[PDB]
């Protein structure tokens, strides 16, 4: 029993973890097998952020100009190309400690853990969600930009996430692995604001069916409702309309607790209608919305890896 | 900027988690040098757990009673010992992947990461606090007993828990790695009642220091208040007394925010008597108590 935010364990991605230094800028990158992939804003000083032209930057910058330290070793740059964001620097070594992996681009609602690093070390896991405006709510200090989220599909380090920047609002933005940002974001120093967001109601649905698992019910009700009047509560409150694929993502844990989406729905509805009666779901005076319905299965059945 | 309930990286105690069977029961193992520690309890039946003599149901095991999987390589058992609830098996290979690492004692409130494991592999790292009851809010399926909570410190693994039982209320008991359990439990199925908890209170502070750290302000106020007025507050709420030690320990974050601790005390007081107003703090409805003032600043 019990319910945590759970991050993937992260061995086999503290094995990828590199520092990339370019002149007086450090920060992360992630080496698989004889590529380093990190952010390509390391070869940018702070005046090249108001306005770099990252195309002539990358053609006057050589090999020797990128150190590449995995751990207490220096790895030897042979070859350095740009795809999008992502800096791809080709060093004389494979790394013998490259997990099966894939990248692939998440999409909102989704989470992952972030293995946060520092120099090339990491310094902490832990779990987020892409947010419906595409941000992230991390953690992070200055160095910390090519620190990478993933999850472990199976048998496979599925990498997703590299961390870029943060925004005025204190949330954070970054890329996938080919360097494509999630949301609007730009590597550069111009004006920048995360859009308005909203609340994943499908993750809500799955915790509150996670407090079902382990014994909360307080919030169940004998009512049910549609799809329909559930959506229109659901606008009135800023939460992100349910679709028939996300009940049908729901399925599994309305088999294993025998409580409809839809009956779910009602209790959701009546919570958000009338609040929480100063009661606590999961440890939490807030309906949360950083739980996927797989995330649930995973922490309730046990998954490994 | 942020501030989240962080895990240490679980590496250097995933190269350590192995699978130990014995009869028909399995379950995890710590594998240090050449010893494999786990709960003592894998040596007994489901019957054996109302009413086991664990003296006499070791001399009924032999060596080859322990099968010991390092992933899918067989480690050989040469020797068993039992030390208090922890069984320590001796095996004829050290683990190459044995980190720097102590056994060490924690106090409830201090906090350390959890690998969840089953069948000797790793599924999650979390967070956890040692609640002031001696239990542990944790997240365990059938199979995770021998799973460790651990801090890192430099590149030393510091273990400090070793999990072997729920609770009928869902929460969590075990061992620090010489086998002594946290708080009046036992391994028997008997009943044993966890003591009321109470709220880790230099945690909540260091938590507000936090808050203020990341832009949240409007808790604070102009109040002055003792350390015991303070305290005769708190114990209403069944929250744990402030120390001096307490005090000391938060300076470093009273430093930064130039806010005195008994400052951020007495909007601690109101915050308990009036409520939060409908109101969040870093993204929380409740008081949280699960982070200490070290973890605050390591954080931040
Ligand atoms: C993330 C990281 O570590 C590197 C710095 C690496 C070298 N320095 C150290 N190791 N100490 N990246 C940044 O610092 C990052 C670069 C950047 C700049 C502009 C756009 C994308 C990326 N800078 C930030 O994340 C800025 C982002 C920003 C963007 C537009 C306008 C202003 C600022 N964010 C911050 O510095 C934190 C405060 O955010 C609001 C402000 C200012
Ligand atoms: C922790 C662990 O994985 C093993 C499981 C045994 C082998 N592996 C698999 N089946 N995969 N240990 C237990 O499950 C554990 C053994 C035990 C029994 C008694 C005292 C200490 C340890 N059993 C539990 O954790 C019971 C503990 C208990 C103790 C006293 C009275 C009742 C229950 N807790 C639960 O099973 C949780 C369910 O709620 C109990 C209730 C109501």
């Amino acid at each position: 029993s019990g319910f945590r935010k759970m991050a993937f364990p992260s061995g086999k991605v503290e094995g990828c973890m590199v520092q990339v230094t370019c002149g007086t800028t450090t920060l992360n990158g992630l080496w698989l097998d004889d590529v380093v992939y990190c952010p390509r804003h390391v070869i940018c000083t702070s005046e090249d952020m108001l306005n770099p032209n990252y195309e002539d930057l990358l053609i006057r910058k050589s090999n020797h100009n990128f150190l590449v330290q995995a751990g207490n070793v220096q790895l030897r740059v042979i070859g350095h190309s740009m795809q999008n964001c992502v800096l791809k620097l080709k060093v004389d070594t494979a790394n013998p400690k490259t997990p099966k992996y894939k990248f692939v681009r998440i999409q909102p609602g989704q989470t992952f853990s972030v293995l946060a690093c520092y120099n090339g070390s990491p310094s902490g896991v832990y779990q987020c969600a892409m947010r419906p405006n595409f941000t992230i709510k991390g953690s992070f200090l200055n160095g910390s930009c090519g620190s990478v989220g993933f999850n472990i599909d199976y048998d496979c380090v599925s990498f997703c996430y590299m961390h870029h920047m943060e925004l005025p609002t204190g949330v954070h933005a970054g890329t996938d692995l080919e360097g494509n940002f999630y949301g609007p974001f730009v590597d550069r120093q111009t004006a920048q604001a995360a859009g308005t967001d909203t609340t994943i109601t499908v993750n809500v649905l799955a915790w509150l069916y996670a407090a079902v698992i382990n014994g909360d019910r307080w919030f169940l009700n004998r009512f049910t409702t549609t799809l329909n009047d559930f959506n229109l509560v659901a606008m009135k409150y800023n939460y992100e309309p349910l679709t028939q694929d996300h009940v049908d993502i729901l399925g599994p844990l309305s088999a294993q607790t025998g409580i409809a989406v839809l009956d779910m729905c009602a209790s959701l509805k009546e919570l958000l209608q009338n609040g929480m009666n100063g009661r606590t779901i999961l440890g939490s005076a807030l309906l949360e919305d950083e739980f996927t319905p797989f995330d649930v299965v995973r922490q309730c059945s046990g998954v490994t890896f």
